[PDB]
């Protein structure tokens, strides 16, 4: 008398499949929070965790008690690592959720980090971080032409 059925539950049952996707399949953990907190060194995401901006939103992600400074010079001066550890896996949830992408640009990070932080490609993201690490050495640092033979090779 409606179409198939007469009342059948239903949200709860979203719940259901929407974990269904988000097994979370696991892998090799060996290497997980010291890996990005090695990536964004504090000094890397001084400024970053300094803007309110980050901070309100890292602050309410926090499991409840815990809290951060304000500044930059209070967070390189202050924090001892709990709060910071937790930052890491934080900022992963603010860059991850696609909140974070605006104020990536905000900075004028590489388009590269915030085009990944747009699509939340925290893989990609830093990954750029790690690509160009490196500020600028070259004084060791510059493989551009291989060899060019433009003659008989000596050996």
């Amino acid at each position: 008398s409606t179409a198939a059925s007469p009342t059948q539950p239903i949200q709860l049952s979203d719940l259901q499949s929407i974990l269904a996707t988000m097994n979370v399949p696991a892998g090799p953990a060996g290497g997980q929070q010291v890996d990005l907190a090695s990536v964004l060194t504090p000094e890397i995401m001084a400024p970053i965790l300094a803007n309110a901006d980050v901070q309100e939103r890292l602050l309410p992600y926090l499991p409840s008690g815990e809290s951060l400074p304000q500044t930059a010079d209070e967070i390189q001066n202050t924090l001892t690592s709990p709060q910071f550890q937790q930052a890491l896996g934080m900022f992963s949830a603010a860059l991850a959720s696609g909140q974070l992408g605006p104020l990536m640009c905000q900075f004028g990070l590489p388009a590269e980090a915030v085009e990944a932080a747009n699509k939340g490609d925290v893989e990609a993201f830093a990954k750029a971080m790690q690509n160009n690490a490196k500020p600028e050495q070259k004084e060791g640092d510059t493989k551009d032409k291989k060899d060019e033979e433009e003659d008989m090779s000596l050996d």
